[PDB]
């Protein structure tokens, strides 16, 4: 991805983007209770943690496109990962907007806190002035969307989230597109088929894990990989991606049946048009994170991408006896013989992406059950049904997320969800934490489930229904 353009947005007559200056994170009660090293991004130009120039961080992650068409590699990747996605019958009829707005199996209603984009934010209209979830109406919807058309430029934030002391002070913030209203909806038309049954399976089918339960997931996970594993890192994927990458992306939904008309969609995250605060800018390939699909089709074009250095790299590779799961940038995989992931790292480059060793590693290692993570959790079997996996996300990681709030009102939700998250790193470490939330009053007054109803609920939920 690369800005090809860029100017100050009162010169083509767009209004100042008025996006929030200070973050709406604070120390939360639990702040002093436990140890932690992160802080809150960077969001505006003069915080004092910058050791860095901030607009120069945010954008860099644009590092340049690799200009060229789709290689013989591709080509065979695609097929193969066509050939997989046929299985599931995907429908490429438009579904009807009463679904794609306010819900269904597999595609949840669109979500009524998030930015309408542009041009409503300009207006001060929301997109609760618009949706109802009460009476479906979408009289108002399809007046603003005849009124505005598709096709409008995006809305760029920077990301209002924790991150670590090199980070703050690089001030390499993430920034998320939103994308308008219309452009979301159009979207969801189109593609809600394909989100509704990449949701409805998870796995090395779909070579995909977006919307999966982690809870139950990750007990099918070694299971679908008999292999030995390959994981690893990316830097900056989203913005990496060449439009080479989209090309073979649409040539894959024309495949499943889309139209070149349908996939002019694709087209629209590769060359996009973004508003930010005061400056309005083109960006020509990377993937815009933040409007619609974006996590479904990062995943799509890595099971291109890692199919397409397979193939470069080992001539001789029966991508029959390959596996992968992506979600997004994040990739497990495994093949019946080892694989040197630096080989494909170093190949890979050539197509202008940058991997990297798995969790922040020093070099390309072993890949055991025992060191893989996905989703920022580790595998393990549990001692008694060894059948079931749990997914075990790091105290640390946990002990990072308690000490901050974006609002003390929800506390008793937030320490319940860090609670569903913990207790997989068994009963001792479950006990600690629940003491030192109970070492603060606040944490007194809080439902906190047991351990044992954990346990309980859990081993209940392979019980019943699918997957
Ligand atoms: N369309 C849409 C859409 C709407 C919102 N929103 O705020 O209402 C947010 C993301 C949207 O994109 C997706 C819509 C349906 C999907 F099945 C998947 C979409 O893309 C994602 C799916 C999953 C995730 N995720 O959980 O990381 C992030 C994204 C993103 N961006």
């Amino acid at each position: 991805g690369e800005i090809e353009f860029i100017e100050s947005s009162k010169d083509a007559g767009f209004p100042v983007i008025n996006t929030p200056s200070k973050t709406k994170l604070e120390p939360s009660v639990f702040h002093q209770v436990f140890e932690g090293n992160k802080e809150p991004a960077v969001l505006r130009s003069g915080d004092p943690r910058l050791k860095a120039n901030f607009e120069e961080a945010i954008f860099s992650k644009y590092i340049g496109n690799v200009n060229t068409h789709v290689d013989e590699y591709m080509l065979e990747a695609v097929d193969h990962y066509a050939g997989q996605l046929a299985t599931l019958d995907i429908s490429t009829e438009p579904m009807k907007l009463e679904d794609a707005v306010y819900g269904t199996e597999g595609l949840e209603a669109l979500d009524l806190t998030t930015s309408a984009g542009y041009p409503y934010v300009a207006l001060g209209i929301k997109k609760r002035d618009i949706l109802s979830k009460k009476t479906k109406d979408l009289t108002k919807l399809k007046e603003c969307m005849d009124k505005y058309g598709l096709n409008l430029p995006m809305v760029t934030y920077v990301k209002d989230e924790l991150r670590s002391i090199e980070k703050v002070a690089k001030g390499k913030s993430r920034l998320i597109e939103a994308s308008s209203l219309n452009d979301s909806v159009a979207m969801r038309q189109t593609f809600g088929n394909l989100y509704k049954t990449f949701h409805l399976n998870p796995g090395v089918v779909t070579g995909s894990a977006v919307g999966c339960d982690p809870d139950l997931f990750w007990s099918k996970i070694p299971v679908m990989l008999d292999g030995h594993l390959i994981a690893f890192d990316y830097s900056g994927y989203d913005a990496s991606l060449s439009p080479v990458w989209f090309a073979c992306l649409k040539m894959i939904l024309e495949k499943l049946g889309y139209t070149h008309k349908e996939t002019n969609y694709i087209d629209y995250l590769c060359n996009s048009h973004h508003l930010y605060r005061d400056k309005h800018y083109f960006v020509r390939g990377g993937m815009p994170s933040g409007c619609s699909g974006t996590s479904i089709f990062n995943s799509m074009i890595n099971n291109i991408i890692i199919r397409t250095l397979m193939l470069k790299v080992y001539k001789g590779i029966d991508l029959d006896q390959f596996r992968m799961i992506a979600y997004g940038d994040d990739v497990i995989a495994s093949y019946p013989w080892p694989i040197d992931a630096s080989l494909l790292a170093e190949a890979g480059k050539g197509y202008g992406l940058i991997m990297t060793p798995a969790d922040k590693g020093e070099c390309f290692n072993e890949v055991t059950w025992t060191n893989v993570t996905f989703l920022k959790r580790y595998f393990r079997a549990d001692e008694q049904y060894p059948f079931l996996v749990h997914p075990v996300m790091p105290m640390k990681d946990i002990h990072e997320s308690i000490r901050w709030t974006k609002d003390p009102k929800n506390t008793q939700d937030h320490v319940r969800s860090l609670c569903l998250l913990a207790w997989h790193n068994g009963e001792h470490e479950y006990e600690e934490f629940i003491r030192k939330i109970r070492s603060v009053p606040v944490g007194r007054c809080l439902t906190l489930p047991a351990f044992s109803t954990l346990r309980r609920k859990w081993l209940d939920s392979f019980h019943h229904h699918h997957h």
